[PDB]
Formats: structure tokens, C-alpha cells, sequence
């Protein structure tokens, strides 16, 4: 019945079917199966984008071409359109008659093989309500009787969902594994298809553009298989070249056009390297050194890792870098990470490890299981990374996390990817991972017994070593011990905090001038190298903010104006007029 | 819009096949062109499950605008609001709306937090 | 065969839809004897946990034959393949099919796969 | 109801239901409950296989016979098919519309009684999927105000999972305790059912066969309760006997056929359950002496103790015996124990007591208290003795265990049992306890005695002493090792003969007064098996080959070739 | 090559999943990780990384395999290890050969890692 089946040999005879490239063994295996005594129903199983249909059509083509032995040559090969059978829509029982009429006629033709694409839609006869709900059962008798030979086609999940469970299929069909082609096979396939794309887009491709589409898609696109992933790049490059100009220019597509296309598909960056921003890249060290004073070594470690990735001297299975920051409190560990994401113009993903102190909570990172209270919540980490693949990832207080988080971190550090409980994957290769810790802190507050105090920083390192075991430590790029703030740093910190105050006052119409002597006094009064910068913020709050707050509310400052601060001879602050 | 809602439109028999199935052959053949639209969650829980349609579309990520982009969008739109309400906004009022909305409202992104 | 598909309710629209209960009077009255057939996972999911079965059926553990038996099974069936494909097999070839099968077959066991 | 229930009076009037034997008390109580003006709903609570459902059928039979108070006249007990009632719903309005119809048909009959089999899944929960519902709330105001009186049936565990916790059901039913019957009661049940089994299989059972079926099942089959498992033994023996006539065998089913059946069910070597043991015992000491050379006194002392246990002169509340095996390393304490378990046809359980030196490991053997980490993993000792109740239990180096494990041992030796952290009993009455030690008699005593104070030593049946090896024995041990290799080589087509100077050397080298025969395994393997394995695999020595092993006087190497 | 990392099996909580013990894990119908691997790839080399970290119950199972070649799963399957090579990797005692002495020479030794 011509209403439901397409004669593929007829298509090959009047063209319609292209020659198959690189799957000659696959066709011979299918023929070998068709000529068997039992299970002579080959089933082609493979990944999306690898040519499963192309192979089935390729057989009809070879029959017509004359490359098939007399055992199967001149056999009619037909392709079944389920949508046609189920298009009748109306009248219960007519669906079953249409299905049967087709099968009876195919049985009668005898020297006929039926090809069913998407065979898994027959088994269970899906169509919301269904078929021909028993379409599988209606065909099974001819498969069991050895009367019809069916070439199937499906994928791996569906093979498992149905073919591995329904023994009436398991004992009738013979699975053939159809794999993705090689780089060279893909190029040959593209070149075979090529004129179709060139004709559609009125473009031409260079040999290099073809090779590049294959190599770049393989390097960066991980949700597809060859040849389609490369074909897709070729088609998009074609459209890009076609639509880009006003005048018929740049008709020939080159590698650079391919690079732009792959870069835009993966939401990655490209390859200038310093695209048009290598000149902002070179200044990270300074933009950060103006915000974090001291700790130059931490700034540099981060800065160099970023440049290496941009320079191409990286590793395509690793995070951009993996750092553990440690040191005395109040020294800028989290300060540096936050400013880095700003300096780079990217999103910061923050997780606070103290909230994940139970094994139950790793479900809040991977994603709640199908289905217990729901499951329609992916992992917090998985979704954050997919939405923002270039983010800086900051995990605070890592030593406070439940130990199972480390199994998760080691996986990410080892291969660059984490799989969600729903099967989706997060790509961490463009993500910078920084973890911070206070693991050795209790040691730096300890005092020695004696006349001369000792340096306890080596004890702090021993504590780190006993928490983060060698298998973890051996996967990091750097464990960086941040220093205590020197007096010179304190002076820079005081100015930083004064500026933040000046900015807040400006919104009230109040300007503020502080003398150098007043600053020197606050700097002397406000710090302890053992405490870090946090106490400096506190001295400013008591010496400058309190007096101002009273005036802003009841002080002459209620309407805006100017204040100054001077230090007097008693080292007291001398207040403002207005 | 809300393309994940086209799945299951027809329903409950008498073999009544629904939509987003009745359309597979037209997207597959290149006969028609469509534009889809989903949120990340809707497209992470419903839309993607029917792999056949997921394969016929190109996913384009629409990200949140920057602060300056938001200000510019508002300047472009403000004549609609001025006309509607018989008001005039100052230049400072627009920039303040964007900065304050970002600092204090954490429920939505830009430029909605500012337009509202 | 595949008795667990008869035991579960909802075997098919129409089915056998109520097969699960329709078989019970026969198992209970003894008018018709049943020999069933299933696998190990289905057995523990269906029979071990249901009084309807735990009070009606016995289990016989069916395991694979020996390597020598696999060869004899083929030799018993062998003439059919020789006739079907107009071929003859070397006794060593029969043994090789089995001896090599044990180095790569576990996707299904022997003899069915050595026969293939 | 026609397609949901079965009329048990209709079956009783025809056949179907066997009269019950000996459960008059359970039936009298069920009647008192049914006769109440309210909450006249008995709930039968038991174990599987104890007459739990048989009672409901038994009552329907009495009713058609008329052996009931007039109160019960004209009553009909309908059995509910839960699967029929629950299957085929899906939509939200279907369960009720079906259950509502079932009840009105039953309700119209004031003498109707509904029987729910295993009431612990059709009362919630249960699984609320599509069409609602796996519910009892729907009955709950019926058999509680009320007009319908349903006989329930469940098990002790399910009872406490639902009832008690849900008062909604707990107070609508009267609980009736159904306990497993005794040996005598089981025999009487069989005798009354027997005529139908004899007719079915064209067999006759002896009186002894019936008693044996009951007692052997109790001793060897630990999967099921008595009044049911004893029936399988009778019916299975009958079934084989029904097929036996193909070889012209006889109608009578004797004890031997019962024994074959029990051993088959329990997965025990044939007839090791009964009389193969008499010949084994006659030859037990002799067989052990063929594998262990020397230690003749030890083997004989052990053999005699075993025989009196087998003779039945021991105690029920004890292990079948408790022995301490004392002596030097490598003298066969372990080897005798291993061969003994094989000789007797039973499995061996082994524990290394050196792994239980620390205080927290004591709970490792029994199981942690509930709420403590790992309690749900169970113990190591008590599950082993539940799974394998007839095993040989060997405890190595019991002269190193933490003192608390000795309290575990004293309890076992004293009364035969331990309680698991899940409340289950580990029954040691059919196992034999062998403990080994390097303690040594006064000194051996003080070193073990230190924990095995008189309070412990009085619980041992004996002390078996294991002697040092003589020079003749070390030569015999080597001959055994060489022979095992000779057998493997014959199977591979190679003949091997080791010279006398080669045997003397290996015996002298592989024996150490401080390790006994233990080092022998490597001396033989490294000097003889290894060099030979290399040649055989290389193919210089092939099937049909012969090697003779001589010593090189200046090296003492084992030298041979072909 | 089959691989397992013993650092993931430092407690009974996860050991049962590796073993395939009938009780003790989710996904029991699929058996153990170990027993399935030995069925799919019966001739494989089995590598256990960082064995000194393994919980004692892992060791009880390894001893069972060493004694008779078989572990039994409760889904009607057995892990037959007679065709595999078992390799354990350790770092025991390595640290002790890098220990410093308490002498003016010092050097003293090269210790034996076998002690650990
Ligand atoms: N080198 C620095 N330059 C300027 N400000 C700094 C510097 N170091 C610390 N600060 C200030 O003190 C920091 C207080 O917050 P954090 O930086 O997160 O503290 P931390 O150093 O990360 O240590 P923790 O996380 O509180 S234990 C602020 O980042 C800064 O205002
Ligand atoms: N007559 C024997 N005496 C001692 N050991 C023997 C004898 N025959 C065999 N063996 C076995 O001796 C060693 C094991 O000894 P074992 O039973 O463990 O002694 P024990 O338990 O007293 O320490 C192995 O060489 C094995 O062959
Ligand atoms: N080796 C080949 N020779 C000829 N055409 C091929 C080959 N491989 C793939 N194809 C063709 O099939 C691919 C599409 O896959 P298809 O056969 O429809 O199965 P699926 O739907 O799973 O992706 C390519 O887009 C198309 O050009
Ligand atoms: N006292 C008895 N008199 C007659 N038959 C009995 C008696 N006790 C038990 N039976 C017989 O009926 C029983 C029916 O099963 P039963 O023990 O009541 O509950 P369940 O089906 O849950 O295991 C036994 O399987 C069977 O041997």
C-alpha cells in the first residue's frame, strides 16, 4: 500500500538517495542478518546525528546500484510512514484495518523488506492516545512466522526501554551497533553533501573550512555526534556568510568564519586570543592590586592561570584553575575572589559550605531524585554552571562541608564535568574554582611561653595538611597562604574605607574632608596584624560615622553641606563646622 | 510563546492525536519556520523531554542586561510612560531607579526591576 | 511464557486487562495446571511478594548448560543449519563457536548465542 | 459482589474446604465476637502457615453442617478478592463506585459476613496512585456504628504496623491470637487430612512416616511454620511415590522416603539427616585418621564425645558439644576440625578471635543497640547461626579475645542461645563449638583460665590435646602434598616421581617446631610446583611426559627434566 | 580493566553497594557494583585503589573471593572471579622511609615499609 509506504528502491532509481560513505560494513552486516535463518530482522541502533537512516537508505541505493548479491538484490525496500497510517484520524477499527491491509500486502509481495524509522514509536504505538495501540502485536505474527523482514532503527535508550524487555522483539531483531564516524569520514561526508549547502546559500567552502568545521565542533560541541555536529557548523557558516554582507561578497567561507560559528554555538570565547580584550587582560594584576593591598602573590597566581587558558596552554578536561586560599582572618581571601569576577566582567557563583553539613544536602547540589517530594529542581550547582559557564565559582568555608562534597569536588577537578541526576552535564572547563578555608586559623592566635614570641605559621600548614588529604591537595594548582597585613597596607586600607564613607555621604549632599594627621591617627588606633582589616572598619565606624549620623538626623547636616576632620594636639578628633 | 504548552494540547482519545506531533513533519521537512520561547525551568522539565522536537530547534540564551543597557532601554521606553501618565521623568530619576532597584529588589532581574 | 505479564494487571488495553485476577480461579481450583516461565528479577518482584503465587507455584532454577553440552546441543540441532544455508560444519568449527563464545558473549548466554 | 467475592458456604456444601482438626478454642472465640451487638468483628492475627485463614473456612463449613449456635443460622461467610476489587480503576471516581456497590449487596443481608484475607494491604497503606482509593476510612464508619461485621486476617507484624498506631481500626476489631501448633497436634492434623492425600497419590503412609515428617521438618526446615511445612513433606513424599510406580514401586511411603524429602527441601546431603550417620559414626574416627597423621588420641577423644551427643544422651539447652583444642602451632587443630565438618556433612563457620581484642568489637559480633551507628547491619555471629543452624563453629586463638566476648560464650554454652539486636534468637543447640588455643595442663589452664575461670571451664565438655609432630609424620605430610601434585599432573598427562632424598629434604625444610606443618605449603609449592609449572606451560614438558625429581647433592635443589 | 576506589568505601554505609550484598542499598535490583562488573567483563583485571583505606567488610569480601572465586548476588547471578586478576594498590609504609633521624650524622637508615 503506497499510501503508507515509500518504495526506497524507487527513490534510488529516480535518484532521491545519496550513496553511503564509510558504512559499507554496516550494510554487509545488515544483509548478513537478513539472509539468516533466525532473527533475520536487523535493528540499527545508534546515537542521534550518526546516520542511522542514511544507512537504511544506503541499502536501497546499493540494491539499485547493483552492489548487492542476488540473495537480496532486486528485493523491494519500503519505508513506513506512521504519520500516514494514523492520519485517518476518524473511526475506531479503521486504524487496525489500515495497518493490517499494509501488512497483508507486504506479506503477499514476499520479496519485500520493510524499514521502520523510529521503530520505538511502533512498540507501544505511541500518539498520546496511541495507534493501532497494538501495532506491535499486529506485526509480531509475521516476524514470528518468518514471513516479513523488518529493518528497524532506534537509539540506545529506546532499545533499552523496549527491545530489551519485550522478548518478542529480543528474539526477533538483531541489534547492529552504529557508531559515529571519524574526522576524515566526516570531511568526506561533508564534501559529498557540500554542493547542496553551497547551492542553498550561494557560498563556496574552502577545504580548510570543511576540515575546521569538523575539528572545532569536536573540540567544543559536546551535545552532538558526527557527522551532524560538523554539518551543522557548515550550514550555520553558510548562512552567516550569506546574511552578513549587503553586496554579494565573501561568498567563500574560510576557517575564521568557522571559528566564529563554533565559538557562538558553545558560548565560549574564541581565539584571538586577546580577542579585543587581551589589552584588559594584561591589566588584571593592576586592577586587582588597587583593591587588595598586599597578597600580590595571590593576585598573580590567579592572573597567570587565566592568561594561560587564553594563551591556549591549558587542558580541555580541567577547570581553569583550582585554588585553595588560607591564612589569618580578615586578610582578603574572599575579597580577592569577589573582585576577580568583577574585573573579568563575569558572574560570581557563591555557595556557602556551612549550609551543606549533612549527607542529605548533597541532593541540594546535584538535584532532588525522581521523585520524592518533587524532582523538578535540578542541582543547585548543575543549574548554576549550565546557565553561566564562564563564572567564577566560590565555595566558602570548605572545611565545614560534609565530606561527601569532596567526592563531588574531586570528580570535577579530575575531568571537568559533573552529571546531574537527570542525566544533564555541567561543563566546568571555563569555570575558575576558588575555595577558601580557615583551617589553620586557631594556631595564629596562640602565644608562646617565653620572652620572645615565635612564628606559628608552620603549625598552621600542618593543620591544613591533616584536613585536606594528599589526594585532594595533589589536584590543586595552588594552596596559597595569605599574609598578615603590614602597617603600610593598613594605611592603604584606611584610605579605601574612607572613600566608601565619602561615597555614602555624597548621596546626602554632604562632602567630607579628612586631614592626613587624622588618617595617620586612625591607622595607628585601628589595627592588629593578628585580626586583619575587619577592626579597621570598626574604628572608622566609631570615629567618623557616629558623629555624622547624629548630625544627619538632628545635626546641621540635615540639609547638605560640608564637613572636615582634623586631628588636634591631644590626638583627639577635631570636628567640623558646616 | 510558552512553547512547552503545545505538548498534550489534543487529548484523551478517540485516538485524538494532540499537537506538537501533528507538526513534526513540517519542521522536519523545512516546510515551515517557527520561533520558540521558554524559561530555563520550563525547558528543563517539560520541553526537552520530547527529544524529537528538541532536535529541531536552536537554543539561544537570552541573558540579563547590564546596568547601562537597562538605563538605555528605559530611556528608549520612557516616552510611553510619560505619555500614558502625563508625567516627565528627570535624567537622574531614571538612573536612580535602575541603581536602587538593583540594590534593594532581589526578586527579579533587569530591566524589569527598574521598569516597575 | 512471560507469565509475569499475565500476573500484572493492565497487561494491555483490553488485554488480558484483568489477566491478573482471571488466572486466580484456575490456580485455586486446580482445574488447569500451569507451567510458568519468567526471569529472576521478575520472580522476586512478582512471586516472592504475593500470596497468590507463593501459595501456588514452585520454582525450578534454570541455568546454562556446560561447554560440552553447548557443543552437543549444537550437534543435535546442527543438521538444520547445514541444510538451511547449504553449508557443512567442521567439528572443530562447532567447538570453536562455543570456545570462542566464552571469550566475548554475555549479552545473552549460550546455547542461544553459540547457535547464532 | 458476584465478581468480587466467593461464597464459602457454597464451597462447603460441595467440597473445597477441609474440616479443621483441633481448633475448637479459636472457633469458640470467633463466635463470641460475632455475637456482640457492636464491634462484632474478629481479627485473626498470626504467622503464615498456622491455620490463620483455615479457621475462616472452617467456620463456613461448620455453618453449612449446622454445628453452630442458632445465632449463626443462615449466615454466609463471603471471601473478598482484593485483586478483583482494586484492579481496573485508574480514574479518581472508580474505586468508591465499585466498593460502594460491593457493600450494598452485602449490607442488604443481615446474616452476611465478609472475610478479608491478610487484612494489612487493602486497609492502607496501600498506594494512592490514580483512581482513589486504598482506603479503610470508607469502611470505618460502617463496621463501627454499624451493620456490617467483617472477619479480618493479618500477621503480628502487620498488625503492629497499622493497628495500634491507627486507633481508627484498632478499636473496631477484636483480636484473636492464632499460635503455631505442637508436634502432637501437627501429627493429629496430618492423620485427619491424610485420607485425602493417600487417595490423591494412590499411596499409603506408615505411622512412622507421619511422625518423621513432622519431627524432621522441625529440625531441618527453618523457613516455615509447622502445620504447613509438615504437610509439604507428606505431600512431596506422596508425589514422588505417585511417580515411583513407573519403575513398579510400592504404594507405601516409609520413613526413608520422608528423609529423602526433608534433606531435599533443607538442602542437606541425602540421608545425613537420619541414618547415614550410623555408618559414618562407625567409621568416623577411622576416616579422620587417614587425613590427619598423629593426633590419634585427639581424634579418638573427639569421636567419642560426638557419638554420645548423637546417641541422644546430652541436653537440649546446650550446644552439641564444646571443646577446647590445645597445642602447638601447625599440629592439626584446624585440620581436624575441617575434616570433621566434612565427615559429618555440615558447613563450617570460622572466626578469628584476634580481631575481637578491643572493647568496641564485642558489639561487632552481636550488633549495635538501636540508634547506634551500624545497628541495622546486624551482627556477625548471630546471623551466621540463624542461617546455618547445624554448622561447626570454630573460634581461633580464643586466648586473645577481649574479656567481654567470654560473656557471650558463657551464655551460649549455658543455654544454647543469643538474642540478636533485632530481637531474633540465634539457636546454637545444633552446632558444635570448637575453640583453639596456644595456652599450653596447669599452665595451659592458667593462661586460658585467666578468663575461663572455673565458672567457664565447667562449661567445656572436654579438652582435646594436640601433639607435636614426629619425624615420621613430617615425612607423611610431605607424601600427602606430593601426591596431591601427582594427581594434578596425571590429569595434565605428566608423570611425576620424587626421590627419597628429595622427600627427606622437603620434610626437613618445611617443618618447624615453632610453626609445625604450616610452612610446608610454601616449601612444597616453591620448590616443586613452581619450577614444574614453568616447564609445563612453556611446552618443554607435555602430555605424555615424565619427570623424576632428584636432589643435587651440592645444592639440594629439586632437579629433573624430560 | 575494572576499577574501584577504596577511599569511597570506608564505612558500612557504602560498602554494601560495592559488594552487592542482598541487603543494604538502593538499586538492589541491579545488584552490586562489583558483582555486575565481573559478569559483564569476566576476564578483566580488577584494580582496587588505595586498599589500606578500605573498610574491614571490604576485606571480608575480598577474602571470600580469594578462597573460592565466587560472590553471590540476590538477582539470580554470580560473580565468577576465576577468570580475573586481582590487584590491590597501597602506599603503606612509604612515609616511614622518609623519616629523619635524631643524630648529628644522622642518616641512620633506610627503613622497611613492610612493617606497616
Ligand atoms: N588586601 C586588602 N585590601 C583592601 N581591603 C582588604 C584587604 N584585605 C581585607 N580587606 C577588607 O576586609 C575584608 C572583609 O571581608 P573578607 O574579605 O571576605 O574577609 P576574608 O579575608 O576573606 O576572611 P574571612 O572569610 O572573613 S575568615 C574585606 O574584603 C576588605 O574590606
Ligand atoms: N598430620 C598433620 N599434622 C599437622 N598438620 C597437618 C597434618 N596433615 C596436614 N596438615 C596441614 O598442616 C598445616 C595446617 O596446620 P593446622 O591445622 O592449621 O594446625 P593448627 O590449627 O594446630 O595450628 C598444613 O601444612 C596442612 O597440610
Ligand atoms: N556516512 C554517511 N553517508 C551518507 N549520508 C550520511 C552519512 N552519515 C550520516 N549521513 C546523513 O544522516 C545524518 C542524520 O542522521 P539520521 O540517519 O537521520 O539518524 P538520526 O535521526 O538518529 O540522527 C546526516 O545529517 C546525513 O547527511
Ligand atoms: N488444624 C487444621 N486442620 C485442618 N487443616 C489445617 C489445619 N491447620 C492448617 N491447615 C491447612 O490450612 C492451612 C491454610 O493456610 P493458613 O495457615 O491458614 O494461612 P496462610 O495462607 O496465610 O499461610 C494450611 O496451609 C493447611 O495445611
Amino acid at each position: 500500500m503506497e499510501n503508507f509506504t515509500t518504495n526506497l528502491n524507487q527513490l534510488a532509481r529516480v535518484g532521491g538517495i545519496d550513496p553511503l560513505i564509510g558504512r559499507e560494513k554496516e550494510l554487509e552486516r545488515a544483509i548478513q542478518v537478513l539472509c539468516r535463518r533466525r532473527k533475520n530482522n536487523p535493528l540499527l541502533v545508534g546515537e542521534s546525528g550518526v546516520g542511522k537512516t542514511a544507512i537504511a537508505e544506503g541499502l536501497a541505493w546499493r540494491i539499485v546500484q547493483g552492489d548487492v548479491p542476488e540473495v537480496m538484490a532486486d528485493c523491494t525496500i519500503y519505508s513506513l510512514d506512521i504519520g500516514s497510517l494514523l492520519a485517518g484520524t476518524k473511526y475506531r477499527g479503521d486504524f487496525e484495518k489500515r495497518f493490517k491491509a499494509l501488512l497483508k500486502q507486504l506479506e503477499q509481495d514476499t520479496n519485500s523488506i520493510l524499514f521502520i524509522d523510529e521503530i520505538h514509536t511502533i512498540i507501544g504505538a505511541g500518539a498520546a492516545s496511541g495507534g493501532q495501540v497494538d501495532a506491535a502485536n499486529l506485526i509480531k505474527p509475521l516476524l514470528s512466522s518468518g514471513k516479513i523482514r523488518v529493518i528497524g532503527s532506534t537509539t540506545y535508550q529506546e532499545f533499552s526501554n523496549i527491545f530489551e524487555k519485550d522478548r518478542a522483539l529480543a528474539r526477533r531483531f538483531q541489534k547492529i551497533d552504529i557508531t559515529e564516524p571519524s574526522i576524515e569520514e566526516t570531511v568526506q561526508i561533508i564534501n559529498g553533501l557540500k554542493p547542496k549547502y553551497e547551492a542553498h546559500h550561494d557560498v563556496r567552502y574552502t577545504a580548510k573550512a570543511v576540515r575546521a568545521a569538523v575539528e572545532l565542533a569536536v573540540k567544543y560541541i559536546n551535545d552532538r555526534h558526527l557527522p551532524d555536529k560538523a554539518i551543522d557548523v557548515i550550514d550555520e557558516a553558510g548562512a552567516r556568510a550569506r546574511l552578513m554582507p549587503v553586496s554579494k561578497r565573501k561568498k567563500t567561507v574560510n576557517v575564521a568564519d568557522i571559528e566564529s560559528v563554533v565559538a557562538r554555538i558553545a558560548r565560549i570565547p574564541e581565539k584571538s586570543v586577546s580577542q579585543s580584550d587581551r589589552d584588559t587582560l594584561k591589566n588584571l594584576g593592576d586592577r586587582l592590586k588597587m583593591l587588595v593591598f598586599g597578597q600580590d602573590k595571590a593576585i598573580e597566581a590567579l592572573t597567570e592561570a587565566i592568561k594561560m587558558a587564553r594563551a591556549g596552554l591549558g587542558h580541555e578536561h580541567k577547570p581553569v584553575g583550582s585554588f585553595l586560599f588560607a591564612g589569618p582572618t580578615g586578610v582578603g581571601k574572599t575579597e580577592v575572589t569577589v573582585q576577580l569576577s568583577k574585573a573579568l566582567g563575569i558572574e560570581l557563583l557563591r555557595f556557602d559550605m556551612s549550609e551543606y553539613m549533612e549527607r542529605h544536602t548533597v541532593s541540594r547540589l546535584i538535584g532532588a531524585p525522581p521523585g520524592y517530594v518533587g524532582f523538578d529542581q535540578g542541582g543547585l550547582l548543575t543549574d548554576a554552571v549550565i546557565k553561566h559557564p564562564h563564572a567564577v565559582l566560590l565555595l566558602d568555608e570548605i572545611e565545614k562541608a560534609h565530606p561527601d562534597v569532596f567526592n563531588i569536588l574531586l570528580q570535577v577537578m579530575d575531568n571537568g564535568t559533573l552529571t546531574d541526576n537527570n542525566g544533564r552535564k555541567a561543563d566546568f572547563r571555563n569555570v575558575v574554582l576558588v575555595m577558601t578555608t580557615n583551617a589553620g586559623v586557631r594556631e595564629t592566635e596562640r602565644k608562646s611561653i617565653g620572652l620572645i614570641h615565635q612564628d606559628n605559621s608552620t603549625d598552621a600548614m600542618e593543620e591544613i595538611k591533616k584536613i585536606f588529604t594528599p589526594e585532594f591537595r595533589n589536584r590543586l594548582d595552588n594552596i596559597i597562604w595569605f599574609d598578615h597585613l603590614s602597617t603600610d597596607v593598613i594605611h592603604q586600607v584606611v584610605d579605601k574605607f574612607i572613600v566608601e564613607l565619602q561615597v555614602q555621604l555624597d548621596q546626602k549632599g554632604v562632602s567630607l574632608e579628612v586631614s592626613q594627621e587624622a588618617r595617620n591617627w586612625l591607622a595607628e588606633k585601628g589595627y592588629d596584624r593578628a585580626m586583619g582589616a575587619r577592626p579597621m572598619a570598626r574604628v572608622i565606624q566609631d570615629n567618623l560615622k557616629k558623629p555624622l549620623a547624629n548630625e544627619l538626623l538632628f545635626g546641621s547636616l540635615v540639609d547638605g553641606g560640608q564637613v572636615t576632620v582634623a586631628l588636634d594636639k591631644e590626638k583627639n578628633e577635631l570636628t567640623y563646622g558646616f
